[PDB]
Formats: C-alpha cells, structure tokens, sequence
C-alpha cells in the first residue's frame, strides 16, 4: 500500500502520567490507523476514477485525501515528536532554540503563543510549530480538523493533538491540563531533526 | 518587512490572449499585495500579544496569518508557474514527465483530473499538482479559499486560482474555458524546478 | 422538481446604476440556476442511496445539499430584498425599524456593523441580518460561502452576497464601493415582511 | 444576560444505561455553559463595536457568535429530544410519521440516512433532521462543528451530537454504537411538537 501506520517509538503507557495508555492505544491502533486506510482509499479511488475518465465525485475525493492524509501526517509527526519524560532534553537548544528565541523573544514565549492556540480552537483541531519556507521563520499555527487553517508548504516541526479523543478519558473538558502536561513529554531533538531538515528547504 | 510582494516575471499583458493583462494588473496590484499586507500585520499583531501576554485573540490572528500567508505562497507560486505561451514548453518532460505518467498514467490524465478539481469547487479555491513527501508521489489537491483542504508538508508544483476574480472579468461564470485557456500559459520549466527541489532530494 | 428558479421581481437592468444588468442577469440566470439544479439533485441522489441502502456518499451528498440548498435559499431572498431605488422607503420604520434600533442602537449603527461583515470576509460568503428565535433578537451574521458560520433556525430578513461574481465586472475589488450602493436599492417592505413572518415564530 | 442556560429536563443519570450521567453532567454543566458565556460576550464585544466604530475583529466576533450561539442551539434542542427510554414512544406517528414516511420511504429509512451522517462526520459535528421551509419538507443535515454546513432558515427537530465529548468517555471510538444506543433514549413527542411549529403553518 501506498501509506501504512507506523508504530509507537515506545510502549504505550510509557507517556505516562503526562497522557495514559489507555489514550495512547486507542488513538494510535484505532484514529491513526483509520487516516492510513483512508488515505489510501482516497487514492484508490482517485485511480479508478482517471481509469474511467469519470471525475463526478471529485470534490468528495479531494477532501477524503486531504482529511485523512492530513491526519496521517499530523499522527505520524505527533508520535516522534513526544517520548518517556527524562530520556531528552527538557528545552531547545543549538540552532532550534536560536531560532525559537530569534522568532518568539523566547522558550516561554512561544510556548504561551503555542498554548493560546492550542486551547482556544473552534472544534477538532492542532496547535502546530512550523518552518514557513518563504518567509524562512518559524510560526504558530492552528490547523482546524487536519487539513484546515495553513499555507502550502508548511513544515510540521511540533504538533499537538487538540482533538478531544486525545485527552478527554484522562483530562475530560480541561484542556489546559493536558497541553501543560503535554510539554513535559516533548522530543526536542525530534524536533530539532525536523528543523534541520526543514531549514536545507 | 517579513513578506515582500514579488514582481511579475513579465508583462501584464503578456498572458493574453488568455488570461487578460485587466485581471492579471488587478490580481497582481491589489490583491496580491492586500495578502502581503495581511500576513505582516498578522505577525505584528501576534508579537504583541506575546510582549502584553494577551492572546485572547490567538483565533483570530492564525486565521488572519493561514489565510493572508496561503494566499501570500499561492498567488507566488501562481505567478511563476505561467508565461507567454510559446516561451515555454507545452507539455511536461524528463523526470516531471515520468512522475506524472507514473502517477497519474498520463499528462492527459493529469490534465483531467486537475481540471475537474478546478472546475468543481464549492466556493473559493484552487486547484493544485502537489508533492507529497510522506507517500513520496504526485497528487491533485483541491484547496478551499487559500488555506484548507491540504496536508501540512505539502509542496506546490503547479496551481490554478479558481477565486472568481481570477477570471470573471474576461470569461464570467465559463470557468471551464478559464481552465482550458490557462492550460496554454504553463510553464513546465518553473513547474520542473519545483518537483527537481521538492523534499531536498 | 422540489426546488424552482424563481424569477427577479424587476427587469435585470432596473437596478441600476447600483447594481449593473449584465450582473443581475449573469448572477440570476446562471448562478442561482446552478443552485436550484444543485439542490434537486442532491435530493434525487439521497433518495436513491434510501433505496439501495448504501449511504457511501453521504458526506459529499449532505454538502451537495447543504452548499446547493443554502445558495438557492440566500439568493431567493437576496432578489427580494431588493428593489428599484425610489419604489421602495429609504428607512426601516414600525416595528421593524424599532427593532433595529433596540438591537444596535440606530439605524446607521446598524449598517456600520453589517458593511463591516460584508467587506472582511475572508472567502466567498454574505453579510446577513437574521432573526434569532433563541434570543428573540435581530444579529447580523457572516456567511462563509453559503451553507457556513449560522447557527441552525436563523431566520434571514437581510442579505447581501459579497461573493465576488456579484459585484467584481462593476466594481473590481473595491467592495467598498459595492456595499455602499448596494444600502440605495434595499427593499425595507420586504425586510419588513420577512420579520413579521420571522417573530411570529 | 441575552442567553441563559436551560436546565435538564431530567436527572443527569436518567439516560442511562444509553448515555452516562457522567457524560450528562460535563456535557451540560460544563460545555453548553460556555458556549451561553461565550455568545453572550460576543453580543457584548459587538455593542462595543458599535459604540466606538471599531469592528476590526469582526471576522473574529462573527464566528464567535456563530460558533457558540450555534452550540447553545444545538444543545438546547438535543436535551429536550431525548428522555429515559419507556417515557417516550419508540417511533414517530402520526402527522410526524407520515412527514417521515414521505420524504425517507420509512420510519427505518430516515434512521438508515441520519445514522450514516451521524457516523461519517469528517470532524466534529451533528447529524440533523431539520424542516426545509423553501422546499418544505423534512431533511437531514450534517452539521460540521455547530455552524457549518446548513442553510440559512433551517428548522431542527431532531439532532444528535457527534462531538467526541458527547460519547467518548462510554464509547470510546466506537460511535456506531454510540448512535444506536442514544435512538433508544429519542423523545418522539418533542420532535412532533417541534414539526408542529415548524414555519408557523
Ligand atoms: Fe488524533
Ligand atoms: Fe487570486
Ligand atoms: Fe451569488
Ligand atoms: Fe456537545
């Protein structure tokens, strides 16, 4: 197949207390893997409508592929993007942190920037940092659902999951509590081989 | 400022006869630079919400950046993706060629399947030859305004903007000869160089 | 068939200077057509999904719907709400004007508020007063496309379609100017009567 | 206050074992409470506006008006809809049933098309059985988020929640049985009161 699920960088419960296995395997075995079977229907059927020269559902098979690819990406770069609490660096440094003080002031700044963005969402969405290649900074964005609210182009550098089955079984309507225990999780140097392969654009 | 609006890599009047030097002088001037504009004020405002500590309008302000930095990437994108015709090459060759007949099974198909996307919009939008670096292929998007239906990391090849005020001055509600006209205007090199730097390799 | 192209209450040129008759007969007979079609066919293919019980399509059907259904609903009232300039009063009065005084202060403020939705869409959409059942209160609204941004239940008394093709051969990208003449042709009668249906609720 | 919330018109766990009182309670207590918070403010920020003559966040308050008085609609209809199963009819008559019957076929049909659009939702957002006063008939409708995806004038009768706080913390990602359960709890007599009125006739 075209796409497939990647597995977990660590054990299910190994987020733990920040995010408990029970989310974690539900969203990693049940909402990514969905994206994944999705996205390749999407295309599936992208083919066999170019086979039949009969584009009439084209609008609902350009959203099927933007969805759920959009959400295999987002899935894909937030299971890297986190590990167990003390096994990486609790702050940004070299290049990375340069570049996050040259375009926010500062660590906590951006983290205010990324929180606001994160809790204030209209429905389903994500809090993202990314690497915008023509103005060649780092920017906040709020994706609406996954494939809504960003420019083309745009290089995922951290993401977090603002959908409610991503923390609603542990954190319930307190979004606040989880993005705070979220950050405690963050894979800086996943992160920072993001931002180094994002940077050589 | 962050954002520059580029100049025009020829004349107003050098897609004619099809795509009116009118629009293309509108479209440029006013609009162009209206995004430009947008996104600057969008980041001034985003700093200053971090320098108060108020982001009560964080919704706002990402909306405001994805909208006014999309249209900002994909009108600068739209811009160098055309020439006059005959200073360019009517269909794709090399490694492009290859792609799109790997992916699509023709430049026809290509052609068929980008158009339908174009035409069939719902609303504002475009029509967009993507690079897709997780499933490392060429796909079809159909964006929503400037800045929804697409995955973060997806990179424009080639993109036709199907806002009204793209056409309707030379070709009213026909947007289908608006589609079959512009088809005429492509330039594959600038589309080539694109796919050549897709994902730095 | 369920839904039917109704026909505008005036000649196509009887708008003017305000609005031009090549618009209002591009806008009518091919626009609002294209709705009505839309509409019916998205009902004839949800009835055909009932019948062989394979509901696959439902979410491109439910936006077919929804898309078609709302831009037949808007511009239906959109003719109405208009009228040759000295055919109808120039200022809401009885109960009417009252409400509109007791919701935003006067009758200026009013406009203030609705050109103010009208011009800062970002995208396709209209600038909308409505009656809210819930609150028992007239809001004005801003549409995104036609089928986005209203809660269900709204009851239109007001509307005016900023989406591009409604105003750009005559007023380029200056929306301004659009509004502005626009206010000089509303049919205060008609708004009248749609709120003395809409408050009889 | 412009908007008030309305109590449960049964206990938290009177649902049960369909809907968790556990769910009830955060769903009423906690989510309808802000989106009564957050609509009221937005008619404050609007008035401010007004006063000052400065409507530069427009767009923002616009959708923060549509966003929660759309959900403080949604909401208020969805408790009244439903009620502890035996309390209520299991399946629609008379003047309801027959308005079923003929725009679905059956009874069963309408069950079959708002379940497939109660469970296919691309994001967060509702399935609805709604009034078209323009076609004058009865449809369904699937809401994204709480504003998106409906025409203006449309008259709800019967709506299911399909946001994940509305089912996760008992369901989990299984929303098919998140939707069968929740029609054994349907209150016929409300959805016939609310077709009664629907559009004063
Ligand atoms: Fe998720
Ligand atoms: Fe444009
Ligand atoms: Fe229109
Ligand atoms: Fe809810």
């Amino acid at each position: 197949a075209v796409y497939t699920l990647p597995e977990l960088p660590y054990d299910y419960s190994a987020l733990e207390p920040y995010i408990s296995g029970e989310i974690m395997e539900l969203h990693h075995d049940k909402h990514h893997k969905a994206y994944v079977d999705g996205a390749n229907t999407a295309l599936d059927k992208l083919a066999e409508a170019r086979d039949k020269a009969d584009f009439g559902a084209i609008n609902k098979l350009e959203k099927d592929l933007a969805f759920n690819l959009a959400g295999h990406v987002n899935h894909s770069v937030f299971w890297k993007n986190m590990a167990p609490k003390g096994s990486a660096p609790e702050r940004p440094t070299d290049e990375l942190g340069a570049a996050i003080d040259e375009f926010f002031g500062s660590f906590d700044n951006m983290k205010a920037q990324f929180t606001a963005a994160a809790t204030g969402i209209q429905g389903s969405g994500w809090a993202s940092l990314v690497w915008d290649p023509l103005g060649k900074r780092i920017n906040t964005l709020q994706f609406y659902d996954h494939q809504n609210n960003l420019p083309a182009g745009s290089i995922p550098l951290l993401q977090l999951d603002m959908w409610e089955h991503a923390f609603y079984l542990q954190y319930k309507n307190v979004k606040g509590d989880y993005v705070k225990s979220w950050w405690n999780v963050v894979n800086w140097d996943d992160v920072a081989l993001r931002f180094s392969e994002a940077r050589v654009a």
